[PDB]
């Protein structure tokens, strides 16, 4: 079987992408943030404390004929930007883009932190890292992708994220119209539960490619590109009004500037980020300064190839028993 769904940016700065997911019978449609940096599918629901809900669309398990309570199972997660939620657990039918899994664990939030209530566009998360990071206890639950692997035509999914535009997640086949050239695959380590890989090096603008190993994660649920301090400082040295701003929390530059492209290595292949994709946008509406899309990972403690990078490429998460990651230009 296969599925394909449209993923849309939630705002004009592509802060995050949402995708329609049908949960329940009859189907309740919620727009979920597909996150390769965690492994919990959880939703706002009729369980969630009332003053912590607004904007969002909730799932109501009592109106789904196929929902079962998973007795005794509770979950609690927190993310890299400090947000968090917890609750209990049902199984129920979940479909993406025509592709249906029965028995999937749908985590019901009893409580959500303040950034989730304030974000009206995102109704939940669908996690697509490896199932060892799942948070349900006592027994951890498999992700949507792990549960669909049995019925998929191949055990892959692809992310094709658009630059101020919609894009596509596909499951189970590779759309050879959606990219150019050939895809290059590189090994993934699953040690930490992420789609973790090693970049072979980087270039700035039309300058030289430096071969140096950058271990990092491919994470659809992080906005920016976060790389080692000395790499990000070589980037912004080429932008004459860029400086590191403590107040703002990163490198800022005048919005009028034309930025250089950034190239990162995959194997022998090279992926080039256009400079326009690194201009994240004005620091406030009508400002002359804009925030940069490449920033340091030093306080994070891991390198993140977030949406700034993955949207310049067509990327294949290859979920075979030995996983790999594929990138092609587009
Ligand atoms: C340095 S890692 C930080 C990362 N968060 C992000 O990257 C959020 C994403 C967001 C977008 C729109 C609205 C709300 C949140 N953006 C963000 O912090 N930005 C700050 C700087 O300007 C760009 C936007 C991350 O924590 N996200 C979670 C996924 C989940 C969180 C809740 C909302 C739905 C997405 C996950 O990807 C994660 O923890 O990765 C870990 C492994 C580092």
């Amino acid at each position: 079987s296969t599925g394909s769904a449209t993923t849309t940016p939630i705002d004009s700065l592509d802060d995050a992408y949402i995708t329609p997911v049908q949960i329940g019978t009859p189907a309740q449609t919620l727009n979920l943030d597909f996150d390769t940096g965690s492994s919990d599918l959880w939703v706002f629901s009729s369980e969630t404390t009332a003053s912590e809900v607004d904007g969002q669309t909730i799932y109501t398990p009592s109106k789904s004929t196929t929902a079962k309570l998973l007795s005794g199972a509770t979950w609690s997660i927190s993310y890299g930007d400090g947000s968090s939620s917890s609750g209990d657990v049902y199984t129920d039918t979940v479909s993406v883009g025509g592709l249906t899994v029965t028995g999937q664990a749908v985590e019901s939030a009893k409580k959500v932190s303040s950034s989730f209530t304030e974000d009206s566009t995102i109704d939940g998360l669908l996690g697509l890292a490896f199932s060892t990071l799942n948070t349900v206890s006592p027994t951890q639950q498999k992700t949507f992708f792990d549960n669909a692997k049995a019925s998929l035509d191949s055990p892959v999914f692809t992310a094709d994220l658009g630059y101020h535009a919609p894009g596509t997640y596909n499951f189970g086949f590779i759309d050879t119209t959606a990219y150019t050239g050939s895809i290059t695959y590189t090994a993934v380590s699953t040690k930490q539960g992420f789609w973790e890989w090693t970049s072979t090096g980087y270039a700035v603008g039309s300058g030289t490619f430096k071969s140096t190993s950058i271990d990092g994660i491919a994470d659809t649920g992080t906005t920016l590109l976060y790389l080692p301090a000395t790499v990000v400082s070589a980037y912004w040295a080429q932008v004459s009004g860029a400086k590191s701003s403590s107040s703002v929390g990163g490198y800022v530059f005048p919005c009028s500037a034309t930025l250089p492209s950034f190239t990162f290595g995959v194997g022998s292949a090279r992926i080039v980020i256009p400079g326009d994709y690194i201009d994240f946008g004005p620091i406030s509406t009508g400002s002359s300064s804009c925030f940069g899309g490449i920033q340091s990972s030093a306080g994070i403690g891991i390198n993140i190839f977030g949406d700034v990078a993955l949207k310049a490429a067509f990327v294949v998460f290859n979920g075979a028993t030995t996983p790999t990651l594929g990138f092609a230009s587009k």
